[PDB]
């Protein structure tokens, strides 16, 4: 029996956590009870599982039980196409409601009166939001998003403990949730053999004192966990989770140094902990990589004789050497030292052929340089705000043809690159801005991949896993764009216009800059400051009052 194995290694309180994240995900819009009462179902069918390794049906997969539970054009169909349907129904932007929170004891009222009911009503919502979230995580973030009502619910002020601590969960929720969203992308959209070199280049620079062999072992079991959550199969991949973060604790001493406070720790808090370990220290004295990539005899004959493993010790030695390059740089090094060698390995003599490879880096390792320190200059310059609606209007005029919500959810979060990593030494920008970039771009390339209006983001998009964020600085204003005409629909006069936060009031600012934006395109940084100005003081004036709609009319 599968359904029994899994319920022992997880224990029930997880497995029924689990379950629940699952079926969320694969329903995105059914009602919360619903899915309780099939949760319930098979939680209560594994028991029996568990007492008789033979009972009826315990035999099954987990696919097939998961797969007729949620059947109670998908499902008219059977294991393994049935499964692959609704990983293929899975939607990344759902028309779910706003995701709002009632007054404080409101909420602090219903934690007391059914905790449990309330747990699964967070790991619900959370899930069917973001079908992709990291399984194994969310339990960690249902653990703190717990201790939060426990402690807050019972002070002098909650409104003052409590949503403070509400709102760092909902930003790490959404951190976690893109930084996930790439990982799936990329074993999807790209195989595994792209996900592999990825984590190869980034545990090499997390565990720069690793042996080759140690790391590749870890990038395997890593290369698993991540396909059966991105495949669904949350029970497995939380399983396999934790298996793997006990190896890392057993040889935490040939792994990395850093590795000690997490290991002491409860499960969920040590995978958590692993996964965002600062790098360890690089050791001192190491061969130069030329020695053995460029000025050996046998790079050729190595290349052909296993050319995966080779180029893999390339990855390896390449990035352990520099924690300071993006792990999309070294791919892009990788991908270079690759094409370099493939061509090479024809001609005449190989080693004249290839024997400057490294001089074909410094052109793509300085782009992205250069880059991160132009925009840190304007960060300082302009504050996050003005930051963000100077990419916005860069943006917009390079991608007219996307929808003005995305275009103002994108450019923030590429703003807040210049506050979340500027604030770091030269030697450490690189690896946050440039990741952090792939990341919010990875939010862009699936939300258009949905519903498709620029031949221009899908291409950046589709063409490599590893060129997107240079492929979308290298793109030039869409001219074939026509002016949008003015609508003055999307400026109706509401209420709360009036009384909104300063979060709010700079976001409905971005949005009235975007349409700004594509009704004008041929418009000057200037002019567009006049338009807006005058606009913004309309709107204070006209929310001064009286009869206010008959103001904005
Ligand atoms: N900045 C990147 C770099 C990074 C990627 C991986 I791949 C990784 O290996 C794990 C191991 C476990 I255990 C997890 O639960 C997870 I998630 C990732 C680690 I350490 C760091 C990121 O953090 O995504
Ligand atoms: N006034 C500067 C010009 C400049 C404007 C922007 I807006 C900017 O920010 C981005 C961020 C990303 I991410 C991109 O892909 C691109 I293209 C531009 C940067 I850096 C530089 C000068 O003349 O030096
Ligand atoms: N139609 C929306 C409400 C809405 C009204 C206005 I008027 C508006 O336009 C501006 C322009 C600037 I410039 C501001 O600083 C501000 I605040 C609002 C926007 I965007 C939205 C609804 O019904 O939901
Ligand atoms: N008389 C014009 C109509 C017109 C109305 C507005 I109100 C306006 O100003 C803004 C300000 C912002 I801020 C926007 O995001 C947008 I779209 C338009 C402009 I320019 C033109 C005609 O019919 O030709």
């Amino acid at each position: 029996s599968e359904v029994a194995h899994r319920f022992k290694d997880l224990g029930e309180e997880n497995f029924k956590a689990l379950v629940l994240i699952a079926f969320a995900q694969y329903l995105q819009q059914c009602p919360f009870e619903d899915h309780v009462k099939l949760v319930n179902e098979v939680t209560e069918f594994a028991k029996t599982c568990v007492a008789d390794e033979s009972a009826e049906n315990c035999d099954k997969s987990l696919h097939t039980l998961f797969g007729d539970k949620l059947c109670t054009d998908c499902c008219a169909k059977q294991e393994p196409e049935r499964n692959e349907c609704f990983l293929q129904h899975k939607d990344d932007n759902p028309n779910l409601p706003r995701l709002v929170r009632p007054e404080v004891d409101v909420m602090c009222t219903a934690f007391h009166d059914n905790e449990e009911t309330f747990l699964k009503k967070y790991l619900y919502e959370i899930a069917r939001r973001h079908p992709y979230f990291y399984a194994p995580e969310l339990l960690f973030f249902a653990k703190r998003y717990k201790a939060a009502f426990t402690e807050c619910c019972q002070a002098a002020d909650k409104a003052a403990c409590l949503l403070p601590k509400l709102d760092e969960l909902r930003d790490e929720g959404k951190a976690s949730s893109a930084k996930q969203r790439l990982k799936c992308a990329s074993l999807q959209k790209f195989g595994e053999r792209a996900f592999k070199a990825w984590a190869v280049a980034r545990l090499s620079q997390r565990f720069p004192k690793a042996e080759f062999a140690e790391v590749s072992k870890l990038v395997t079991d890593l290369t698993k966990v991540h396909t059966e959550c991105c495949h669904g199969d949350l029970l497995e991949c939380a399983d396999d989770r934790a298996d793997l973060a006990k190896y890392i604790c057993e040889n935490q001493d040939s792994i990395s140094s850093k590795l000690k406070e997490c290991c002491e720790k409860p499960l969920l808090e040590k995978s958590h902990c692993i996964a965002e370990v600062e790098n360890d220290e690089m050791p001192a004295d190491l061969p130069s990589l030329a020695a053995d990539f460029v000025e050996s005899k046998d790079v050729c004959k190595n290349y052909a004789e296993a050319k995966d493993v080779f180029l893999g010790m390339f990855l390896y030695e390449y990035a352990r050497r520099h924690p300071d390059y993006s792990v999309v740089l070294l791919l892009r090094l990788a991908k270079t030292y690759e094409t370099t060698l493939e061509k090479c390995c024809a001609a005449a003599d190989p080693h004249e052929c290839y024997a400057k490879v490294f001089d074909e880096f410094k052109p793509l390792v300085e782009e992205p340089q250069n880059l991160i320190k132009q925009n840190c200059e304007l960060f300082e310059q302009l504050g996050e705000y003005k930051f963000q609606n100077a990419l916005l209007v860069r943006y917009t005029k390079k991608v007219p043809q996307v929808s003005t919500p995305t275009l103002v959810e994108v450019s923030r979060n590429l703003g807040k690159v210049g506050s979340k990593c500027c604030k770091h030494p030269e030697a450490k920008r690189m690896p946050c801005a440039e990741d952090y970039l792939s990341v919010v771009l990875n939010q862009l390339c699936v939300l258009h991949e949905k519903t498709p209006v620029s031949d221009r983001v899908t291409k950046c998009c589709t063409e490599s896993l590893v060129n997107r964020r240079p492929c979308f600085s290298a793109l030039e204003v869409d001219e074939t764009y026509v002016p949008k005409e003015f609508n003055a629909e999307t400026f109706t006069f509401h209420a709360d216009i009036c009384t909104l936060s300063e979060k709010e009031r700079q976001i409905k600012k971005q949005t009235a800059l975007v349409e700004l934006v594509k009704h004008k395109p041929k418009a000057t940084k200037e002019q567009l400051k006049a338009v807006m100005d005058d606009f913004a003081a309309f709107v204070e004036k006209c929310c001064k009052a009286d009869d206010k709609e008959t103001c904005f009319a």
